[PDB]
């Protein structure tokens, strides 16, 4: 079956019965909610369908909140609407107001103190341009250079402008306790700038008594100068690229992309490419050429995961979407789960025995390779290097299940906490003898530590033959 | 700048005053011209155009003539269009009518008799999906099993099933004729699944006494199951994605592409991406991100030249598009020109002439490789290597700068016919002095042969400086 | 401290008192018996006086009996000694006689039967070479073509000449019987030309119920035409140069050796390379500058031991020999203890699992790595492979120590029969913690296997602190 | 057939009738000329018998004169030679006596100066060994700790010891002279330790008004401590394995080597290894084991040339010396003519081009490499490579033959000085063309530059097939 890991986002097209159960069964690994949208009602309402499906199928199914972090919008328009026809004149005022089409607010209450003559203003990940052509007190006065219509609270963005902001709003604290209370096992935050921001998560989580692995969205130049640091101080990365291709030139963003996926490879931390993959799903049944590439060279590049926003969210082939993006990362895989080398030897001792492992397993022809991990990095340290044999993370921590449902190639099995290494190669056996797929005699690899339950401990290496008397 | 190039179609939206001119202007190295659409008045007119502006800008800009090829299509409808929903029952007969929404013609004649229950018929290239259900005398009674509007002679696409129907048709051998006697400098052929294809091709050619360089369009797994011969018996290959991605399943493609791309480097034979590659910007201004990263792979993966269809042909943005395609490729170069390796170390003359050629003006910091041909061969063999330096080739004959416009990174010069290699390098001096680029002092590394004027006669590697006194 | 191995012949240079001892202590490796020369008394003795000198220093010395093979031989002259100068007549007659200058006997009774005019003989490995004018009746009549002295018993060789003889003579067998019965640790047989000489080496062992490992000594094309099968069949090789550079153009030797070491390290058995490595020691108290470049040389090319002849058993300077050896070996080693590359992966459990091993503790800068082996076979597979780190066997079976004296870079140390890999591991804290070269906190890989004490079951490796509670 | 350039040095085994004609015949490339020892009459006899046979059998012969330097030895003993046996008490005196077993005179009058109880005495290069007990007035009181013969000046080492001494005496400056002006090819300085030490021999050249090719001897540490400085400044170096192994600990020697040769072809220039590479052949007609082995690997190694000193200076066999030593160095190459790589890629144009040759040679199946040369450079920039095919340097200036002499794989051609490439050219096919081995068709490769007799010009290859009309 698939590798690589497919991420989808949650909202209108999967609320009515059985949608998010049909996810699951199609392949969803993590589930996106986007608190951008909606309210904590129909959040709970979507958790629980994806508890139930998880539980039900059998299958992981992580749940991720997506925090909107400072997004930059509009507020309100008198018609709810407008058009912004190319050569318009428009004022975008920090000044409070229900909006027309000549003058609207913003949330940005720096905008004409940070904002000059010459700078643009992209709305809506960049359907209509405007110029900034003055400041007069208040009002930034504009001219529609690609026109388009703007509606209530939609995000604009200024490229090369210095947004000053906190990294977490205060809704986004609010919707991080919501989150973090209602049980989700990762969090996503938007608009990462600095390895700092990570700590502001960290100390909300921590006053809540509830860490849950961070990860950073990529979608700001800020973040791409920080890479390699923003890739240590978090737990993951998400390449953004809807706003990171208009926060930076849309050019440079498939060569960002391949840097950080080899970034986070190196340091063992997953990554989740987002945005448009499959964007003509949303109205269609089959997708673009383009979007079939995209998504194939997505896998090729080393990507844990893809995701699909409006395609699974709001589209009409949310279900559709899900199996042709499955279909698409298999076509690959089978041909090859190849990833691009790692640009330096393993040192630390997780990342040097689960090296020789793979080396190991499939040297030997090995059925699976099956990695003991209390808080995953051992399971990652393998899963970065691709290898098309079974990688069978094993855990007594329930979480680490959900939190590994969006790491490369990776099925984890839940078992008690055991006190010796010989333990837990009986509980591998166990786990897998329950499976059609494995039998008596069947060889395997297995990766565990002493001393026992105790974090980067591993230390071991078995080739064991399932049933046999050899530990 | 660019080195990869970039092929326009010209359609409605090209006719347009002066937007021949603009697309050469903003970068088009190529002009297709799609004979499945419009009359021999509208190609003259254009192809027209395409002269002028060519030899006003001083750009090259090869004309490249498509044949339809042996494309099925349904008839016409009485209405001349009707919507086919999920759900109704539609025949496809190979008898003659005026259509309606129950019952429409084909233009494949062999369809009752080569058509079995459960195959399946997509509809302009999926747009619209049916399962055959049975086969009464002429008909074709089908399911619409995927909905949307049909119109007169839309193709049709059998996937799996095995077609009969000669290379050419009629309408192409007139096409053909009238488009060598227009003075096309290339000929595409659709559909192609055979090395032999190509014969009929040259037959008609020689009948005429006019021959031009010939591109099999890759879009049938015959042509896949073939594609060392036909890149052999062929000039040139096109990865036609539209058709390919519906004749084979669409997950499919993504590695047909990086294979095809890589066989004709390895032949030293132009390759084009087609189709679908910035498809959004048919209505909107910027393309997605999964377009941009198509787009970027394309160069990547090794690819001559990429194209844009619907994008200029009929869309909204065809100079936008350009442009962007343009930017695009440019992003991806400024950081490496890099191909991926050949499998194989260079055997003939001219092969391990200019990959000794490229290693030397590397090694030595050349402002430019340049290189003399005939046929173009020589330039090929150093151009599918790829290199940051400027590569300039060097011809006597007019109509191989506009057939080098296909070829990457190259750049031509026309120039009197020598009869010797001194010569030859006397005249690069002279060309390129004139050039605000270059300068006497300039160090290049020139290519030519002996006996001159002799195709594959290549056989001189010479360091010069230009203006010096040493050869 | 040396990583190579020194093998050392006895004889009357080494009878002396605590010579013997002197050597050891000088860093022997192995101990030569030489069946060509000596009494069962005088084998005896010096057996006796290596046992000895082993239990006292603590240091590990494998016995090694050569067996003289189908070696053919001049019989007595009447001074014991002669000079044969170019020019001269020489009758070597299968009669027997007092031998003289003129006339001298020949054990090969052969001789006069199977020479051919124009037939080469050259005597102790070509310090002397004579060509056949004729045979006369008994004698053939021989010119020196090449001067040099003589002396009783000194062996000859006749290129070409395809020789009869058994691949064990009765002298031989009895030989080898008293070797196994006297107790030593590995057996040499000269003049192998098949695989299936092991055979009738073994078809011995069996009848006296004791085996113990057969090196082929490699000194016949036959056996160079059959190398790969030779080391398969057998357990070792020798690389014995002063006959193969008569029955072999000397020219040839020198590719000769290294593949034949080559082929060793691939299938990882141990291999030494012999004969006249500083030959010129034997009256000298240094060596030329052709000799510690042989030595060197042997090194780089991967050799596990290198021998000593007469350097040791007859020379003047038995223990400076062995001195000098050694400081060769240390100087190339202290530069790099590289070998060259395996051409192939390994592919048995045993070999995959130490060449992880080895990666492991060189890329956690490991003190040591330490393999369990119970017939070596898991050492040598690490062995072959070359590492600047510690590689200490342990085992059970003492005669395995004894064995392992002839691999690279290896100390073994024996410990109890243990029923479980745990007590494998106390085991190796315990011998390592009573060592001044070992401590608590130490970090070292170890290599085990379950089930215990069973050839080839090896399976794990742990990655451990000495004394500390990880496993 | 052979490629590795043979040196033999002469003495009174060459001045027997004919000898130097049969060394030339046998295969001798360069005659090396040892002024340490014999009269000018006997320097210029031998010079002439050089000439000669180099003229009569159309081989290149160089001749090195060498320069004795700041060698320091015994004077004479009132037998010619006697024994200093381990144990014996030994006078070294810088005053001037009866010269006898007990006491003799040396020619370094600081000796007495500059000794301290303790030093370490190693006469004839280390056959003797004595340790200082004491300096009574000009006496140095000595032990024989290591016993051997001595002999009148036989040359004595002092390690650790900081000898003051000129680079070149007025003796060196006396044979400088002399040797220039008798017509040497190149020249030998004995005992370098500095880059500056070139500058004094060419100070002297100068004043003649007749520079040649300066090679340095390496044998002392200080030239091992400047090995790139002294590469750079001097156009060859010899690793001088006799003096270097006593000078440095003789284990030290063989990393040395390599090193020096390693380092000569990375700069392009030729390398010597000389000294007892064959030692045994002055009293044997076939070596030992460790010398077959030493030539081979000095082969593998990358050296240009190897020498003989004793082997044909004073010995009983030098005719056999010199074919024993091609016999294995084509038994080697026949294998493989393979050198180790270089450890950077070419930046001067001529290592670019002759690189590129090269390539293109092996590349296109051809028959042989030429190359164009005035001062050797461009030849030796492609010789460093090896290759197997034939590579033949064509040169104006004679001197250029016999200092190509020394170059590894390469046959020298004089013709007239051209004023074209073309004319070259025409020139490589009338010489070639005169041998019965090359033949119209034949194709061939060739490097030349413009402007004409200049050196370092080199600017284009040419691929061209003899006789045909192609350039
Ligand atoms: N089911 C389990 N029971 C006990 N300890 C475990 C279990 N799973 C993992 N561990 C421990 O967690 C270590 C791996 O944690 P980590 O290095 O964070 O991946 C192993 O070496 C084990 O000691
Ligand atoms: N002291 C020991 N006690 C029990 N088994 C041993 C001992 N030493 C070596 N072995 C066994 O020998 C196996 C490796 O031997 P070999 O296949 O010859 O390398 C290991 O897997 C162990 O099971
Ligand atoms: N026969 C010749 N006539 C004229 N020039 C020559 C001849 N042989 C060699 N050369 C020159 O020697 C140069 C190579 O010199 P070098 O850089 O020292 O190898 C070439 O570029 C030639 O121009
Ligand atoms: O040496 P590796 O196993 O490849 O680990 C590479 C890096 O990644 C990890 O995430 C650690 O945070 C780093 O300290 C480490 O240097
Ligand atoms: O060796 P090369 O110059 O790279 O040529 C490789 C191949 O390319 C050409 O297109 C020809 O079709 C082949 O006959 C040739 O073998
Ligand atoms: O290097 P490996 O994969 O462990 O193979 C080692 C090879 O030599 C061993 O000594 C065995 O005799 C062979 O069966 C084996 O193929
Ligand atoms: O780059 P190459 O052609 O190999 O030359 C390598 C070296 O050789 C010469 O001896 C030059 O003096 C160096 O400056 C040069 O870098
Ligand atoms: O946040 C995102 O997913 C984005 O901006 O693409
Ligand atoms: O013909 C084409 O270009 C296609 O179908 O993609
Ligand atoms: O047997 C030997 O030792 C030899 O031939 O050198
Ligand atoms: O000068 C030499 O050749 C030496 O010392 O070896
Ligand atoms: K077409
Ligand atoms: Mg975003
Ligand atoms: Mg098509
Ligand atoms: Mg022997
Ligand atoms: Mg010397």
């Amino acid at each position: 079956t698939r590798r690589g890991k497919i991420v989808c986002t949650l909202g209108p097209a999967t609320q009515r019965d059985d949608l998010v159960r049909a996810l699951v069964e199609a392949g969803m690994d993590v589930a996106r909610m986007n608190f951008s949208h909606g309210d904590y009602d129909d959040h709970k309402v979507a958790y629980e369908r994806v508890r139930v499906a998880s539980d039900a199928t059998g299958r992981a199914v992580g749940v991720l909140a997506d925090l909107q972090g400072p997004k930059i919008r509009l507020g309100r328009f008198a018609s709810g609407a407008t058009h912004w026809a190319e050569g318009e004149t428009v004022r975008i005022t920090v000044g409070a107001c229900e909006g027309s089409h000549d003058r609207v607010s913003t949330t940005y209450k720096r905008l004409a103190q940070d904002a000059v003559a010459g700078d643009r203003v992209l709305v809506d990940d960049g359907k209509v341009a405007l110029v900034v052509d003055a400041v007069e007190g208040d009002d930034v006065v504009c001219t529609v250079v690609e026109g388009g219509p703007v509606s209530d609270n939609k995000g604009i963005s200024l490229p090369g402008m210095n947004v000053t902001a906190p990294a977490l709003s205060e809704k986004d604290i609010e919707d991080l306790t919501f989150a973090l209370n209602l049980g989700v096992d990762m969090v996503a935050l938007s608009f990462v700038r600095s390895p700092a921001d990570v700590e502001l998560v960290h100390e909300v989580m921590d006053r809540i008594g509830r860490r849950v692995p961070v990860i950073a969205k990529l979608e700001k130049p800020e973040a791409i100068d920080n890479l390699e640091a923003i890739v240590l101080a978090f737990d993951a990365v998400m390449v953004a690229r809807g706003d990171l291709g208009v926060e930076l030139p849309l050019e440079e963003v498939p060569l960002v992309q391949k840097r950080a996926i080899q970034m986070a490879r190196e340091n063992a931390k997953p990554v989740i490419v987002a945005t448009q993959m499959l964007d003509s799903m949303i109205e269609n049944s089959r997708p673009t050429r383009a979007e079939a590439s995209d998504v194939a060279n997505a896998v090729l590049d080393g990507a844990d995961a893809l995701m699909l926003s409006g395609e699974t969210s709001v589209g009409k082939y949310p279900l559709a979407a899900v199996r042709t993006m499955s279909r698409i990362i298999c076509a690959v895989e089978e041909n090859s789960t190849a990833a691009p080398p790692l640009t330096h030897i393993p040192r630390t001792k997780r990342g040097v025995i689960s090296y020789a492992a793979r080396d190991i397993g499939e040297r030997l022809d090995a059925k699976a390779l099956v990695a003991f991990t209390q808080s995953g990095d051992t399971v990652r340290r393998l899963a970065r290097l691709h290898t098309p044999l079974p990688l069978l993370a094993f855990t007594a921590w329930p979480e680490v299940r959900s939190q590994l449902a969006m790491t490369w190639g990776t099925e984890t099995f839940i078992v008690p906490k055991m006190q010796s290494t010989d333990g837990m190669i009986r509980q591998v056996d166990k786990s897998l003898l329950e499976l059609a797929r494995y039998k008596r005699g069947d060889l395997v690899v297995i990766v565990a530590g002493a001393p026992p339950g105790t974090v980067g401990s591993t230390n071991l290496i078995h080739v064991h033959r399932i049933g046999e008397d050899d530990v």
